[PDB]
């Protein structure tokens, strides 16, 4: 296809693959924190979403692949293309956790979007592809948030 | 036990959880484009190396909260604690790959090696665990160089 | 090999038998105080430690009688090597005897810690035995601890 | 039922528990030091009796708690209780060893006999829990007997 | 790692190399000339120590090729690096031989426990497999006197 | 049979013992040697060889034991009676090893060629015991030539 664009699409995906990078060490981080008794509801909860994120970026990273480019998605790689904040928490409990869990999902989401929106006009292919993860990641926001509650 | 070793030693087991995370981030990384056709051993040989890493990082992060302290592995927490390179390759084929996987893991062996030496004194416990994941990387490091050669 | 250490190293596991013994005969107590319908969690978190515990002293005594001495284990022989105070509670409660049982494994890991220490220069394959043995029940205690909390 | 003599059937009880407890860590005793290749006969014998007296102290332990005491296997409660003399052996050898028990059985089927005898008009209930644990005691003691000669 | 100490761990390793080998070559020697009627109890006992000391050898020089030497299990290799006298017999019964075998263990067993203290600065990786070996080694050494008498 | 060619016999096969002794020691040490990801074809073409070998010392001893004398494959007695040089190399690869292989069947068939005309005369079972052997080491030298080409 298009050689530009392939590289705007290339480096929007680029970026996402490290959104999911960052967001599966930081569910592997929680999920280390949040290991307690009564906590076990949670530490359940994290589980799937840790397996389903590693997948995404295995999508996405195969996507770059198709489309030429080579995929990074080394330390260095992840800060770089990083937007928000790094995952700080106010004190060691489970739901300060799921409430900066909460907001690293707005964080994901948003971001998320944004690749979806400036892909309209560049590969609705890779487009769909992120469609589909966001529905997934804003359904387990629901389920962190309806905890918090 | 002793509180100021056990923050001594929390902090080495942080940088090791460290060392961890960013090598099996790496593994994926070298994974995703080492992916072809000739190149179907490599991709094989990569991975069960990073389950194991991962349940190596997953064996620390609990030491470390059996210890009583938090684990890290945020990605800001890794390029912090990180002391070689990022993982750059001269050219994208398999050898040049191996070859800067190799180098990758005589970085992780000798800071491993280090946290060893230095827990010698502190905890003998934390050092075990370091000496049995060490013969293993030791042992993938021949593998990824039989390889080369 | 050196029949003085032999002694010393006899001497020393001859202790750490009695560390165990009386863990599990302290186990098994706080068992049968604990068995409660609220308190199902624990009366189940005890069970596990218990054959675990029993199964270190058959590997200590054992070990005795491959250096050449005789394994002792009779009740006499665990008040005299004992070194920290009988299980007291202030209160029958599930969280006093969780308190009181942190306290005792820090007793037992404290003594193995010193065990550990001493056999450095006399015997590291008796050593690598009890550095095995502590690490998991350091593990156990951090289970006691969360509870607490 | 009686607020007295269910201090003075607990008390008998909990003598009974301690019995016990210092009867199979005897027993526990015996096996490791009798583990040889001609004494293999013993060494299996030894095997049901620790796990058939471990449940004694167990049913003597919840009935305990069934009357609204503590039970108490610590090591301390032992020795206090203890009536008899610690295992000593004269000599390193399977009939030494088998001697010994024997005489340990004595010990502990003479008690027995007696706290049945005190529960008479007691506490019926024990005793007859009591009754059935001596005519197995009794039993095993006739196949350690039977070895001797 | 360290250059000149790989030669000096390799140098070490490739002894223990030789021990097992001679220790394996010896076991099934003794195995051959023990096969008797009344003496199947040895027979027997041999056949899992043969098993398990090639399971050795394979470890250790598995451990040589991984730091990159070559390991060597010659003949020739194996009276060069032998420190003690070759397996003579006074006498052609079961009970020479096991004593023939239990000074070949002390043999074995003191070599080993040389080349663990050697390696204490050296190599604790290939400490830790070597102090491994010499629980097992100990205690087979064990089932080899206790027969005897 | 007769007293004097009973030794005779015992003797040629109390060498050829040491000769499949000393081969299958060889054979676990081009093992170790030639263990690489192209030279899976070899690694594997070793192995059953090994056993192969070790179960025909295991018949030779046997048949030693049957002429009344007793076997020995301690390693003296293999260096004592070989014949050819030790297997060196002159360089570290798959074909040299092979080369280096195929000599050493060349000297294993030889003198095995040998005890069996020296047996001609003296004990025509043990030849035809070593004649099945021939034509096996014969078969897998045949394997190992046709892999230099
Ligand atoms: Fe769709
Ligand atoms: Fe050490
Ligand atoms: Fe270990
Ligand atoms: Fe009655
Ligand atoms: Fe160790
Ligand atoms: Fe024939």
């Amino acid at each position: 296809l298009s050689d530009k664009k392939a590289s705007d699409v290339a480096d929007l995906l680029q970026k996402q693959l490290s959104t999911y990078n960052d967001l599966h060490l930081t569910l592997k981080h929680v999920h280390w924190n949040v290991v307690g008794p009564n906590e076990i509801g949670v530490h359940e909860m994290i589980d799937p979403q840790v397996e389903l994120v590693r997948g995404y970026a295995d999508e996405v990273a195969e996507r770059i692949a198709t489309l030429g480019k080579s995929p990074k998605g080394t330390p260095g790689a992840i800060i770089k293309d990083r937007t928000w904040d790094d995952y700080s928490v106010e004190r060691d409990t489970v739901q300060a956790h799921l409430a900066a869990l909460d907001l690293v999902y707005n964080g994901v989401i948003e971001d998320t979007r944004k690749s979806i929106e400036k892909l309209e006009d560049l590969d609705l292919v890779s487009q769909d592809l992120l469609i589909a993860h966001a529905g997934e990641l804003e359904k387990f926001q629901w389920f962190v948030r309806a905890h918090l509650e």
